């Protein structure tokens, strides 16, 4: 018995859609859902999606309120749709996937993921939901997450962190470390060995290793010396070069996080979405040093150090491919006389 | 001589509507009022109400710029409309009442509160305005506020704080403590003995008593011991329980304010309006502990302590009714073997 | 080969319009430009202007990404249009000028500033662009900025600071100090001797002179005594008077910046645009002291002190005219028995 | 090199999209595409679809301008998408199918109908386009139309009429009679024996048989007598019954067209779309006789007469199923003592 | 004392803006101006322009309600703006010119046409308004219309018809034949010898000459024979050729009006604006014969006959330039062995 007034009743009384019966007066004005409370209209939801107001309302209301894989991870695995849930992209304030399976009448392509229509799509299955594991086994294309083992299937350990109601976190009171499984054209696929991004903010940045604690605490010449990083262009790549009109390096988030503490800067996030490599239009307030496309990756410093030190510095320029968040990240490695000049992740 | 271009003239030249004569070029695009300044369009107002753009503009312009009762208080007293003013709800960015009395042509139901049409409505009268007290005496239903005594009428002392241009404050340079009076079907009504909420923010929270200073300063086991709060589930009710997937207790704002200092958390205010009991969808960033409907009341700790200690802990579950902000707040009191288990305010 | 899909390609791949060939799928919904990335719509731009969505998109994309004069300065010089660029007003999130010259088909009045149509307009020329200086020489009305000397023309040294991608800054890695030149009806005009506003924020305020360091550090009676400011109403004019319902003085930004550190206050910027004199509707949270139109100017204290001390305190009230940011700022000077009572900049 | 400004260039210069190179200035306001002509904005297209303005613009521009099957026919055959064209539904002012195949970047699911994604969809193929017949032969699901024979496949002769730019017509200067072919799960399907609706206007109605010429020229009792239609409730079913508050019968278009010739009535088309059975809320201006759901089918009278005379009138009420426009139309047949009472098509 | 509520008062009470004092309650929702009448909102104006709702409202309200030159004529003469009036384009439901002179604050570039800003623009002056003739004499660029002679200036007799409140008519109770005068760079210009379009409707078409009365009454072969039009491709050019898929000829309105009398067709006016040559996407319902760009000109037959008979039929294809409505209309003349094949006006 699905209806606008019912979804709104659940939003008012329960915080989200919770299958409760009841109705509340609703009015729709300028991409906004309002409800009459004490004789006045109160804003329930402001549609920031490309779907009709009432549709987006229902999908938001019916969003997954448990720790779920970060959108970047799902996208990288080629997930097209979710089985009997809505993965809400809090970075875009919109559903992470266009269509649904047994969620809402206006967006559903099927009621069950077993319908012939779902076969060409990579359907996301949540092992924590009863019967979803068997649905993955029976689907032509899909991605499966589980808290534990799945009899017979070879697991891929995923990132430590998951998104819980927009908050990316490493679960203490909840489990955020899942086991990943993927199928392509009815065949289980062996996922690669991968590094994971840490998903940290510029402002609330915290080191996650001793070498990262040493980075923010120690001086430039001091840190390079301690971790034998001489001739690896750490000066340029990580810390940044603000001496000229075009901002030099500054491709690791830890680097941006150190500089932000000294003096602020504008980070124009011109493609606001979740991705392994982010591109920002940076402008330094102190210096005037700016760069239109500054590619930033949040790799744990120790991982970046392992990657850079694992390269052959004999050629002027080459493409270095690194498996990060289950996707191939192309990095440009620029060298000169056996030392690094620059090493930036590519946009792609 | 009321007009759009005149209201805009006053907004530009005086900050709000101030009865000044004059006009400025105005353009209306996408629920926004613009004015031409130095040959370009400057944004005067962005309509966030359910009223037409130009109407909301006028009501906002004509808002009360003196300390006025907080919307929660007015709503609790059953105020339907205001006499010859606009009470602006800064929490909703909209007028607190749908219709007006001698304010604007498009929203006025009457020019004067004495019109037969106003009789069934509880009209708000401001004693500080000449002739308003006599209008209350002559109205069938109403709420009156005064700075001082009203000959013959029995007063109800209101909260210490009032809202001045969106800022809730206890007046130093202005009076924010009013005397309340109410009429129902032409009869003066004796308002009840009530406790008042403190109307504090999560982030800019400040203790207002020694016991509240002791709460934020002292440790858990230390505070309970000092104020003889043993077996009153203060651990659960006030401080919060983040050990499991569902967040335990945390119903007093002072509690949320202590936790916010240690580690941040998301407070999803899903019904954004002013009320005695607020409901939030809380998610703890550190733990992963979350709760869809967490009812929060900002009572001065000493008042909450007086309320909890004034109860009979002999029965498993009962409804405890407390007069707060002139309304009956139903509280659920859960007990076991002569001690408290939990005590939360109900949504209602 | 100018098109929506191409502008969007450049925005995605390069951060702004950079003359690159290529196209990306674009969709236009509710004054917003979206692009399909990984099968979902991502928000590229939210039109906050009075121009059509796609037009504003192009003008924003084609904005000047070099340090440019602050909009207040350009407006004061009477600039109507810019030659072959877009000066973006980041304070209004809109183009600083209605029409363009060789930028966009929908807003262009001419392709080149030499067209007969441009003659009555004061066209902005950027000396740093090849051929622009000669275009100024040949234009009937205009404003020219250069980093260096222009053979034969008498220069006017401009402010130390410029706006770089919305950030107002004194350039270290870039030049922000330009030479100004102006033409009126084909004749070079001698610009006046002027003081410049410092363009500082309330929250990130920093002193720019010893006397300003002394202001924030020292006490009221202490500072007045040290800088011989007795009988200049510095108490009232700069620091502010919060004792009564109407807020007294507080017309210099440094004054507001000191008070903000002690206790916060609401600054309602009711005409959000860049100007030499700003008007705010101030409300003090601590006191309840408020004022609808509080005129605020950010003059370096030493400059304000030079201005106030340079006046004749013999008459009750007079208009004091001060050249600030190339415009005449009328100040009201109120006196009594050879001392100052108040000295505020006028709205105008 | 697909772009908004190019599509608009083709619309202006050629009438629709015709692969021509060039651009025109375009502005998007509301849900309307405008172009600057002689310095003013001219309306090119008003988006009446649920797709973004610029997307719908492109699909409209890229519509099929040849005689194509009427949307009702395609829907009845279960067509989901069209191969390398856009079938425009002029009754809904929107594309007849949500997604496209090699038409537009924002709606394309595939570039070619051979992609694995298209397999579950019934793809429409136009034999008149080179290589489309062979694409049908290799597609899993599909509908094919041809002007002539297809080696090996058994044809189904379709309706005499087709829609040419919104005009439903029987082609004289063009061919509108096609041969239909259908595939389901890789198997050619033998289409049923069907009657076709005539797709006539109530206003511009033209008889297509002698019995229709007789119906319009002759009197009621006269016609019934000539074509031996006694006891077949023709008076009720075909001509209307306006004697009571609820309008009796009037289910055949010729009947409506005859009444309209005499007295006009209101036909509220509450589900505006193309269908075999249409439902109207009729209100007769002469009599005041009205009916909420009056199901109307435009069958050639001779066909209706063949259908009604081919029934068993022994039972009070039964469902009569008639193959019309390749779909099963359920008709309710109401009888009494061996004669007809009423016979209406079901809405569904 | 110009304001929204005043303009609306005049619209309600007087039909348009008539300088009357008074105000009416107005509400603006979407792009529509409403007024409260008997307690309900009544639609005054639906903005179909690219200007803000309230601005377009004022310009519409302030439109010229006297017979004025048809927009096509003004455009052809290169009129950019009108002096102290608004010429409303009823074909576009928008003002014919972007800016105004002493009409509305939001669109005015000047208060009087004598301002230096107006000099580069061709300003329209109406001789029937006091002092306008003298303003033309002193303006640098302009177009003047008068009912009578102007001392010293040589007149150009204009079309017989003018637009009176959207109705194009030859005045009986009013004068619609004006005298045209034009100035370019301060010099009076001698306007060319021109033919005029008749500006007739396809539906309400009326013959304006005996040869037009003969065209409509007589048969094809009959007419051609009577007016010695053999070998001038009249059959093709004037009457249509509906025998093939692409509609042949049909470039003269009288020809369309004759066909429409017999069989109806769809005329898709894809560039809805006033022009000398109109382009339609025609689809003949009888034959199915269609053409994307069918250029149609409404020339009095006798004029067309004079034009075609005045050509040299010796070359296969050439551009024939005809002065129509003061502009050069390029016509394509296609010939073969001394006779005409086709002769169509060019779209451009």
């Amino acid at each position: 018995a699905m209806s606008l007034e019912n979804v709104a009743f659940n939003v008012v009384n329960k915080g989200h859609f919770d299958g409760q019966q009841g109705e509340v007066p609703v009015s729709i004005i300028n991409n906004t859902v309002y409800t009459k409370v004490d004789g006045v209209d109160v804003e329930l939801f402001e549609n920031k999606t490309t779907l009709p107001v009432n549709v987006a309302f229902e999908l938001w209301a019916k969003r997954n309120i448990k720790p779920v894989p970060e959108v970047k991870i799902l996208n990288n695995l080629g997930v097209d749709i979710a089985a009997n849930t809505v993965i809400w992209d809090y970075k875009r304030d919109a559903p992470a996937h266009i269509s649904t399976i047994g969620v809402c009448s206006m967006t559903d392509i099927a009621k069950k993921p077993t319908e012939t229509i779902c076969a060409p799509l990579t359907v996301f299955f949540d092992g924590r939901v009863d019967g979803q594991v068997d649905l993955f086994r029976n689907a032509r294309n899909g991605v499966l997450i589980t808290e534990g083992s799945v009899k017979g299937l070879q697991p891929s350990v995923g990132p430590k962190q998951a998104s819980l109601n927009g908050v990316t976190l490493i679960g203490e009171a909840v489990k955020t470390q899942f086991n990943y499984y993927k199928k392509v054209d009815g065949v289980v696929q062996q996922l690669p060995e991968t590094y994971f991004t840490q998903s940290r903010n510029l402002q609330e940045f915290k080191p996650r290793s001793q070498m990262e604690i040493d980075f923010l605490e120690l001086a430039m010449d001091e840190f390079i010396e301690r971790y034998k990083l001489e001739g690896y262009a750490f000066e340029h790549i990580v810390y940044g070069d603000f001496s000229h009109s075009q901002l030099g390096g500054l491709h690791l988030l830890i680097g941006l996080a150190k500089r932000f503490k000294e003096s602020p800067f504008e980070l124009e996030d011109f493609i606001p979405m979740d991705s392994t490599v982010k591109n920002y239009f940076i402008t330094d307030a102190q210096t005037g040093s700016s760069k239109c496309v500054c590619s930033v990756i949040d790799l744990l410093l120790d991982d970046f150090v392992e990657i850079i030190k694992s390269q052959d510095l004999s050629v002027v320029s080459k493409v270095v491919k690194v498996t990060i968040d289950y996707t191939e990240i192309s990095f440009m490695l620029w060298c000169k006389d056996g030392h690094v000049e620059t090493f930036y992740p590519k946009l792609q």
